[PDB]
């Protein structure tokens, strides 16, 4: 039993809710919140901009130190940093950005990072400003992630479409 409330169960291990991931994180304080990161951990907009704003820019300060030490992430890769006031940990995961021409096949590799964590609160990778089809992203999630994933979808119209078209 865990503290996530109001989710629709899609599969044995995947759950979905129309929610603001920032507000969901603030209330649940999950062990892991997933950020929709880029390779530079520049959290300017989308999910990343919103998560970072909710930390009063502490996420960006920590991220800049990480990059200065380690260099950029790989597309499809991840790193674990602090969750600040939102979660114990933040798993920064880089899905491919279609608006930069990155290979959508890397979306499966991105979701594989979730399997290193027993339970996660997450957005749909490569959705939103990353330019992928969120229905495809949900399919890859379901077919790749084996751990327990609680997906927060900000847009109510999109959430209803994801549910109604789910196979
Ligand atoms: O404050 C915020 N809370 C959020 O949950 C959030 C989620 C996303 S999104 O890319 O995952 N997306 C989901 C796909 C398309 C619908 C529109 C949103 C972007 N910005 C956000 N800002």
């Amino acid at each position: 039993v865990n503290s996530f409330s109001g989710y629709l169960k899609l599969t044995d291990n995947v759950y979905i809710k129309n929610a603001d991931i920032v507000e969901e994180a603030k209330k649940v304080k999950p062990t892991v919140v997933v950020n929709a990161a880029n390779v530079y951990l520049k959290h300017g907009g989308g999910v990343a901009g919103a998560l970072n704003k909710a930390t009063n820019n502490a996420m960006q300060v920590e991220s800049d130190d990480y990059i200065a030490t380690n260099g950029p992430l790989k597309v499809g890769g991840s790193c674990v940093l602090s969750g600040h006031n939102l979660a114990k940990h933040c798993l920064h995961v880089v899905g491919p950005n279609v608006n930069k021409g990155e290979d959508i096949q890397l979306l499966k590799s991105a979701y594989e990072n979730f399997n290193q964590h027993e339970v996660l609160l997450a957005p749909l990778l490569s959705a939103g400003i990353f330019g992928a089809d969120p229905i495809h992203s949900l399919r890859v999630c379901v077919d790749t992630v084996r751990t327990n994933v609680y997906l927060a979808v900000f847009d109510k119209n999109l959430y209803d479409k994801l549910v109604s078209s789910f196979l």
